[PDB]
């Protein structure tokens, strides 16, 4: 009797799980919203610098209208290698945000110290990938308490991580110079100091890592193996040649119904072989509406949870009216941000700029009266941005990348408490001019020669 | 000199052969119509129960318009495993019909006894697959004389098996309770009784299998190996890691021209990479016209052959006028049935319900005067049904699944001699009401709360 | 720590390199136009005979409108095997032209003799493939000095080989009978005569190969291995199981920008997963405009280079005006030919026949006054031709095949110095009849019952 080879089956449920971390794929938690969970772990925030510039460049005539295709190709080539490292060292990639990504190693408190060592080593191997484009990487690491929030409605779900380790990992990464691995103070507080040579960082309790210098008889591979005891989903045994246990998921309608809610319809369409796999890679003009919500305490998940849910229910019904799409949600320095987009592929509408502004105002007014929301700020910018599926085959997400994405983000941060917009949006919208106010020019981190900015004042 | 690896070539001819059994693929017989052939073998009729219900359910709002995608996924996952078993135990899968399938082990008369043992074991291993959805399987087995009919015209070909083993395998399967393997009387008559523990079945000469209990020194794997001597196409040698010898077919225009006639144009389009692979998986409203032809002797292939051919030539020219499609042809309890469909993907027409009724009447009137056709009955029902490619990668077919498919089938059987229709077809058609007659409600096996049924009486 | 398997990555840059020889892929030369390079090597011109006939046949009703699909399938099946041989014996496939292909073994002068032996053996193994369709192969081999020309503009590039070895390899192949391997006189002059049994060829200095008869202790495999020392890109080591080193190319924007210019936009679209992979295989009516340019000395690359460039700049701006496309450029017996096509897939325009004629006249008049161009001849024919990607997965090109392609080629050769056209083009064009002159019928190699031919005289 033959024993023929089983071919890898690439079922829809497996294709969907590529878009989600194990935190969600194997999380099996209540379908009630908000849902909050609490655990400990180590975070790695890997930032690529140089891509919003390359993005601008690939618009130029030299790429012969294959700019989006070339950009996605070169981007994925690099990011794939970072994703392999993270996964092979046992991390869960939680989210992609432009050219950056956040990864988690979830463990019991007592194992934090050893895991931090695994993560530091992963970090240094990722720094190593780029001694070989004007691109390099900064890495922030944090460790401690983490909360998960799941929010949404009956057809769509989003998740977020929250808490002091989350805010820290961002702080850490923003202190880094090109090539630094920075540890949060709590990460440095909890780590095995006999292993790692650091240096101080100016007016900063965080630290920079210089070296991983392990004692005479330390064998990384045996240390790693001990560490895998604490890793629920590390591929092993018959499946040790796979990057992710999720590659072995089998059809299961209940599970697929749950997971599909995290993924955009147009992605699902491609997953279902009803749209060419290259239709979603595009350099196309869009409008980013970037919404920031600040709370008195952005680590109190039980407080901010209901608020984010309340805001999400409003934001989604307002966006629905204009094929606006929430592309990502995540904690910023201050607050929870919604990266919303008008004009993704297959979703254009006329008078997009006007609608973006009115939808922004509507969100601003509703969110400003939600209970625990202390301040709403919204940034609106329009231009050519890259849209596409970024990452590795086994772990990837739809993202947007562009100077306008960064500008909308910097506007909501540098002009808090109002709805602001760029010149492009101001000029192309069809609204009375006295609904705007022209603003003072602020010098904004990672932004040059933005034309005039405006506040969208609305009627009076 | 390198000896590089040859990649599996997935030529069109190989993709086409996935839709056909070895009986046709390697049959190389005359292109004249009808063609009849005569042989012996063992048949396995594997029925899944629970799928026309799941089908109804996947229409519900909870599947978020990915009902067809989820249904095909979960269905193929299960049916694939059954197809692997059948093929690995050396069977030829002849046909898929909804959620059921018919398999053949063709052998010389003197080998029937040993083969029946292989098939029983395959059966019990398939029962085993579902101790793990509200779905299970019934299996009927038969053995004896079998006839093949090939019929059609210059562009399309269909085949059918006919004879007492064919009628028996159906009888057997319809006696089964959930999980039974039933043997036909002749199968039980011919089998190695020292191997198998049976039990009697009420007012029935057939039997149920309880156990395969083989003598002290019986080694299944050596027994199987001896059995493969009689299996023409069992993959072996260099190709023992393949499920089907047909995976090694090479381009051959003469052969491809012949095989393509069995497959629907829209499938060929997908095979030719001219249509997305997911366009044919759909939950869509259609009209089933189910045509049953009864003969005085439904095992006399030389008699019924010319008649089925004569009917097919008419039916195809009438359907052609409305993009109606013959989806399958097969012997029922009584007679030869044509499962015809109006509104498959890419094939909708307006006033589909009207046309279905007029085409039915036309077929009824022509077929009723074909020489050896004793009775024509036609069932017409309309609703949401699943359309798609069901089975394994290496062996699959386009099929339809739905409560309306079963209803049209039960109508033609429970209201013989007339053209009948459902409420949906009655209400939506555009014909004078006095062309119909409202019928008595019959209680019909595997059917609840069908609204009123009607006879399509036609003009007078 | 796992070491998971890397999946073959099928990046766009690798898909693009399938369309190009290593000569271009790894050539890294100046982007200035014309560019000329000079080297030595051995050439193999492999011609298939029988395909323009099969092509005509696959138009017939028996193929049920899957003629293009069947033709490409059977063609690639055969041509793939020839491509594997050539690559495994270390050749660089330079170009496909209909059902023929040109291959190069580039080496230092001192290694010509040994390489010629490798190539002869490859040739005889390719002859061997077809003892098994009314198709066989003729092979011409040449050796000596070769020049490369690269020409084009900022968005498109073409290349050509030029010189006496190039003209010879064609002469040689045109002397061959079905199944002969013919060597050019210089090839025979340079080869290891102790190895090969030849015979004379009538009124011809070239020779036919009868046998490869190697001395007592000659071991082909060790001889081959020594020969690979001189082969820059022979896959080896970790990559010895690949047909081409180009399968390992990594994303590199600069390189991709350069390579993409050699490939048609519609191909790039399919490469980018923005068009179904089967859209470019078609039997479709087109118009071939075949342009031949003769120079006093068709081996003087430094002379003919600027001229071909000058002509190309004109030809491309004239074709652009009508979605006309240059499909291939190559040296003929006399001169440089441009195989231009009106009506490729996605590129039809109305009044195609008229435009073909006016574009031909325009090209004729401009090219006739380019400096070193001694004679321009243009052939115009219209009909059903096969369009598609021909070759192996790892090495393939878009080509056209048809009796009309050959006719346009024979017209420009047998009616030099004028623009000629066929009956189809004459009848369907919308021009005054007195712009044409009906010509004497010439008996033309590999052409029967072409209706009347005409000269396109133009206005007076
Ligand atoms: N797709 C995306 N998702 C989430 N945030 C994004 C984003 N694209 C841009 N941003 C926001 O834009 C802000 C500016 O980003 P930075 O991290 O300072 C740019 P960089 O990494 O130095 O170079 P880059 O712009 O080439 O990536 C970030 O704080 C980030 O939150
Ligand atoms: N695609 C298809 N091809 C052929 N016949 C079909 C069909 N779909 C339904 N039928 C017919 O419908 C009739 C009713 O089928 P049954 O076998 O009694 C249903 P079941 O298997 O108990 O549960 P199910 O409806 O979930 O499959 C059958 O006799 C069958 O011939
Ligand atoms: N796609 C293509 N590219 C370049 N030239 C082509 C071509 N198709 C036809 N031709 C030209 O047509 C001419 C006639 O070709 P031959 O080589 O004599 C035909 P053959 O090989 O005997 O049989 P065939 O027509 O079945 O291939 C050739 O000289 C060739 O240059
Ligand atoms: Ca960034
Ligand atoms: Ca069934
Ligand atoms: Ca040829
Ligand atoms: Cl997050
Ligand atoms: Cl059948
Ligand atoms: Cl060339």
């Amino acid at each position: 009797m033959n024993t023929p080879k089983e071919e890898f089956q690439d079922w829809p449920i497996v294709r969907i799980a590529a878009h989600l971390p194990d935190l969600i794929v194997y999380g099996h938690f209540s379908p009630e919203r908000p849902f909050m969970d609490y655990f400990d772990g180590v975070l790695m925030f890997v930032d690529i610098s140089g891509f919003t510039a390359m993005t601008e460049k690939f618009s130029s005539a030299m790429y012969m209208d294959r700019g989006a295709e070339q950009l996605v190709e070169i981007l994925n080539y690099h990011i794939s290698a970072i994703v392999e490292k993270v996964l092979i060292f046992g991390g869960d990639i939680l989210k992609f945000a432009g050219d950056a990504l956040l990864a988690l190693w979830r463990v019991e408190r007592k194992q934090l110290k050893n895991i931090i060592t695994v993560v530091i080593k992963c970090s240094l191997e990722i720094h190593g990938l780029f001694e070989t484009l004007d691109i390099r990487v900064k890495i922030g690491l944090a460790a401690g308490h983490i909360s998960m929030l799941v929010f949404g409605d009956e057809t769509h779900s989003h998740f977020l991580v929250i808490g002091q380790a989350v805010d820290d990992v961002r702080l850490a990464q923003n202190m880094a110079q090109m090539n630094d691995v920075i540890l949060s103070p709590n990460c440095w507080q909890l780590c095995d100091r006999s292993m790692i040579e650091i240096e101080s960082v100016p007016d900063q309790r965080a630290v920079k890592v210089n070296f991983l210098k392990p004692p005479p008889n330390f064998n990384f591979d045996e240390f790693f193996t001990k560490c895998t005891t604490f890793m629920h989903y590390y591929p092993s045994g018959e499946h040790k040649n796979l990057l992710r246990l999720a590659c072995t998921l089998k059809p299961d309608p209940e599970l697929e119904m749950s997971l599909q809610k995290y993924v955009m319809e147009s992605i699902l369409k491609q997953i279902d072989n009803k749209q060419l796999q290259g239709y979603l890679s595009e350099l196309r003009p869009v409008t980013i509406v970037f919404v920031n919500l600040m709370f008195e305490d952005q680590d109190k998940a039980e407080e901010i949870g209901p608020a984010i849910q309340d805001a999400y229910m409003h934001i989604t019904s307002v966006l629905k009216i204009f094929q606006g799409q929430i592309n990502k949600v995540f904690m910023f320095d201050k607050g929870c941000s919604f990266l919303c987009v008008f004009g993704f592929p297959g979703e254009k509408v006329p008078d997009e700029l006007t609608h973006a502004l009115e939808c922004a105002m509507d969100i601003f007014d509703f969110c400003s009266q939600v209970h625990k929301i202390q301040t709403v700020s919204i940034g609106v910018a329009s231009g050519i941005v890259f849209c596409g599926i970024v990452g590795h085959t086994v772990r990837h997400e739809y993202t947007v990348i562009g100077q306008k994405v960064n500008l909308a983000a910097r506007m909501m941060m540098y002009y808090p408490g109002i709805v602001t917009c760029d010149s492009v949006t101001y000029n192309g919208s069809n609204l009375p001019a006295y609904f705007f106010k022209e603003l003072p020019k602020k010098v904004m981190k990672g932004v040059a020669d933005s034309g005039p900015l405006y506040q969208y004042w609305g009627r009076t």
